[PDB]
């Protein structure tokens, strides 16, 4: 039967799905890694144990422990975003969408969700892997991984909750792709990881990991790169940060050894309930529980790995949206709100740079503020929500990105670079929002080509060319079939922009902000 | 005219080599059989009808039908083992490198090559034998046969597909030599045939098949044996895999005419995309398609031929690597990647045993395991990967090759053992690979001596020594010229380190754990 897999972990029976008026197979809720509960939470991940007789893979799996977005009940903008199915700390599992005919060997995507690694589910609607596999005849992964204090509790030097355990996850994911792919027709020497996000972060974290380099391919990073300010933190301060976790649940803080027994009596609610109280600072596009640099999983620090060369030398295709961070700041910047066009005044501005730059002296948010205020307009509201919503998108992730980018390219064997600034005609979302981060998803995704969504036709042949593009750079390492994107090249710095309008080839996206922030502001914050 | 030779199939036309600021000709793809296309898909190989005219023997042939490495694109030491022409299922050819000028009836050497019989190339740089045949004064024969499916697929009782195939291509290019050498100044009298890995296993299988013994004289065996666990398999086992690879393929499967006619009509890459699947157990270090116990070929188990002294007897000098299994692990064991030192978990380490012995029950796992722990530090990761290395190697290589030695030994008329545990300055692997399997090869054919290559002078003394214990031994049955290599003996068991410093000779290679692969582990499983 097309629906029965035999894996080297034991035998796994899909389910049938309609997509498009056709058909394909889904392989959902397939474990990979033993249930990280009881005295293994926050421990590195063990293999799934085999087992006989047949797996039931025809429903989502649950989804990881994380806190929930309540600003909008309701609301299908904020919703799309939140867990849909129960959640549970037993959430270790992978789905995979299979063409059908069953492929023989074909090309394989693995989706690493995003999330700030503090949500994120596998199963989102957004994420349903069925019309990219039917569309590109691809076979597509999605994995999950543990989030929040549950992934990411960072004791450096106890092998109890050493950190870095979220990523751990997704290289056993991986590990798993690369030895079972073959029996759902996936070729394991042609994986793309992809990713948005903290998972752009992720999939650029396994591209430098020397330990996860050799179970993939090539890689797609969108909006998020490993380098983001927020996508990681030194041991120190995550060792901070988890005693800090401690003390917020009264916990005996005497040795690592008491702090981890503790966290591990409690609920999940009650680790969730008071996440966000260890941020060092009254910040905005931080979160609690992230990567750390730990000398194992990242041997040096992120900077000299770059520097050197010491990385995964393959292809990569990357790219940005226009207004990454506008939600950021409709979350959490006074003045800013769902409603309203968010007409900032000089005050809020000020206060909002404060949030977006929290690691800044006094000297830093002048520099900072001078650099993004036209001072023959300063009291320009509509100038002052568009400033601020550019400072936090290219200092979270279109400058990490750029010097991610500049970087790479020296080494590696292939770069194609885009700006997607489409604002998709059916967009829920205030128009001071703009190109939001993750909305370049659904295209990539494909949802536009089905009629009840209302997309228009331009959006859908937008939608069907990104899949063609990921898909064949996921192929071949060219996202172009033998109007050409260009290959970015250290020299040239090409990249295209991302619409529905006639392909436009442009040059150093962002140059002029970005030697602020990736070199001006950091030598700035080093002298003084 | 030097580069003109008429041979009993008709003339052929080398071309002029430099090597060394001298010169040699070669007479490159030379047709030893009829391209065994179509209808002759894995059938017995039929003799080359002869051409008249010239045949232009002054380019290599194509290879032969393959899996491609693709693991770590573009790096050379993965790469240099890949086809480097065109594939084709039209690759029935051989190569031959002559002294200049023609020797009038010299010493001749034919290497077949190993690959796990799923792949493997006459046409490599490190095969190049003009400086051998240059140095020595040898004429240097390299010989291709089918691999994968094309060479071994296995239906016993079925004159279509009866399996070992690519032992016959040997076999016909050795009957090829034998007639034909002399017109290219070679002994016929005097032919060693030699090969490494799978090429090495193949020498044994010729020592040990009747229909083989005559045509060649002596024999080296280089990290290879006839009885090695991945060498050969029972004509069930091959039906098994045969119905499974055509299962694969969608194919009728009533009768083995139909799933013949099925296999046949499907292009080389259709069977190359789906051979892994066949594999009886999750593993690492065994191929789909190998030699089979027919019968016909080899007319009783090979240890019942080996007790019995059923095999050619004559001189035979062979030996192994420090660390054979290495790459093994590198390309298919959780933990151990190409960039890192790979410092392997206790938890990996008991995956990887499971990996490496994949037919041993719970109990036969636990005896492997204690055998390579050191419980007084079971944690240590360095400990930990080399003892899962050596278990690769002791039980896929070094163990089998003892136990063929010493049968050997008592019935045949002169042995020499070596052991190669020289790691070359300029290996571009990963130390914990120690010295890898396949890298004697480089010493054997001389790379060392050409100055591009960058070796160290002890690396080019090395090789030339090893060079001329190989040739030495083919022209005489002794490696000595009359610092001596001494004879290995069923009561001493002398053998002989291969390194750059001064010759130890040293005995019993491995006692300690072969005895635990040879004659403990196969009781434990045997009685459990
Ligand atoms: O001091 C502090 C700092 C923060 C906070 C507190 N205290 C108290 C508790 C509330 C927490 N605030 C809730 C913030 C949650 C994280 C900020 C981002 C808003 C929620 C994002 C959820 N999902 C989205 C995601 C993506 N795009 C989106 C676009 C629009 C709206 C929501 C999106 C892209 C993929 C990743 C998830
Ligand atoms: O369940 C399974 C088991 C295996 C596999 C799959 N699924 C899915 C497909 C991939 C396949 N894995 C690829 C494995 C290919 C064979 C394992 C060995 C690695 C490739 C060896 C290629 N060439 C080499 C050869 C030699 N020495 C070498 C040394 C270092 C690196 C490569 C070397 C010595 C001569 C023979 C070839
Ligand atoms: C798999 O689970 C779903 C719902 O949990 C159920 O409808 C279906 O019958 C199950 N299949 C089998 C054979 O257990
Ligand atoms: C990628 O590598 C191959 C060989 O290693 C080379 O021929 C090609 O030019 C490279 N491409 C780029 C964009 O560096
Ligand atoms: C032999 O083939 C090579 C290339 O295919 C060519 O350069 C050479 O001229 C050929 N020799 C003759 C006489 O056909
Ligand atoms: C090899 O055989 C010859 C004669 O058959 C004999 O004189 C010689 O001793 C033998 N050598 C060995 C090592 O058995």
């Amino acid at each position: 039967s097309e629906l029965l897999v035999n894996t080297k972990s034991g035998k796994v029976m899909g389910t049938r799905v309609p997509v498009l008026s056709s058909h394909i197979s889904a392989f959902l809720g397939i474990p990979f890694a033993e249930p990280p509960v009881g005295n293994m939470r926050f421990r590195r991940p063990e293999p799934k144990k085999p087992w006989s007789g047949v797996w039931n893979a025809s429903t989502y799996p649950n989804n990881c422990q994380q806190y929930v977005d309540e600003q909008f009940p309701g609301f299908s903008g904020s919703e799309m975003w939140n867990p849909n199915r129960e959640m549970s700390e037993d959430c270790l599992y992978l789905n995979i969408w299979v063409p059908s005919p069953r492929p023989k060997s074909t090309t394989v995507m693995v989706w690493i969700y995003g999330g700030g690694f503090y949500s994120g589910s596998s199963t989102l609607d957004v994420y349903n892997g069925k019309y990219l596999a039917y569309t590109e005849e691809v076979v597509l992964v999605s994995l999950s991984y543990r989030v929040g204090a549950f992934g990411f509790l960072a004791l450096h030097g106890s092998q109890e909750a050493p950190g870095n355990v979220g990523l751990l996850d997704q290289r056993m994911a991986l590990q798993w792709v690369h030895d079972n792919i073959q029996f759902f027709g996936g070729d394991p020497k042609t994986v793309t990881i992809f990713g948005e996000s903290a998972g752009g972060a992720s999939v650029g974290m396994h591209i430098l990991s020397p330990g996860s380099r050799d179970l993939f391919r090539r890689a797609i990073l969108q909006s998020g790169s490993p380098n983001c300010p927020w996508a990681s933190v030194s041991v120190a301060e995550g060792r901070r940060r988890a005693v800090e976790l401690g003390r917020n649940l009264n916990c005996n803080l005497n040795s690592d050894e008491e702090l981890i027994h503790c966290l591990r009596e409690k609920k999940p609610q009650e680790l969730i309930d008071v996440e966000w109280n260890v941020l060092p600072f009254d910040s905005i596009f931080r979160f609690s529980f992230v990567p750390v640099i730990d000398g194992e999983f990242f041997p040096t620090s992120l900077e000299s790995m770059l520097n050197s060369g010491n990385f995964k030398k393959t292809q990569i295709l990357l790219g940005v949206n226009k207004d990454e961070g506008s939600f950021f700041l409709l979350y959490g910047a006074p003045g800013f709100s769902k409603d309203s066009e968010s007409k900032i005044s000089r005050e809020d501005f000020m206060s909002g740079v404060k949030l977006s730059v929290p690691h800044a002296n006094d000297l830093g948010l002048d520099a900072v503020t001078l650099q993004y205020t036209d001072w023959m307009d300063d009291n320009n509201g509509i100038k002052n929500r568009d400033g601020l919503d550019d400072i936090v998108g290219d200092h979270n992730v279109i400058c990490p990105l750029m010097h991610f980018v500049n970087k790479y390219t020296k080494f590696g064997n292939g770069t194609y670079l885009y700006f997607f600034n489409h604002r998709a005609s059916n967009l829920v979302w205030p128009e001071w929002m703009g190109v939001i981060h993750g909305y370049e998803i659904e295209f990539v995704f494909g949802l536009p080509l089905v009629k009840e969504l209302n997309y228009t036709a331009e959006e859908e042949a937008l939608s069907r060319r990104i899949m063609h593009y990921w898909a064949t750079f996921a192929k071949t390492g060219n996202p172009n079939e033998p109007s050409k994107w260009p290959l970015f090249t250290t020299k040239e710095q090409k990249f295209i922009d991302l619409n529905t309008e006639p392909m436009k080839v442009h040059q150093r996206l962002r140059v002029q902000m970005c030697v602020f922030w990736n070199q001006f502001l950091p030598k700035l914050l080093n002298a003084t």
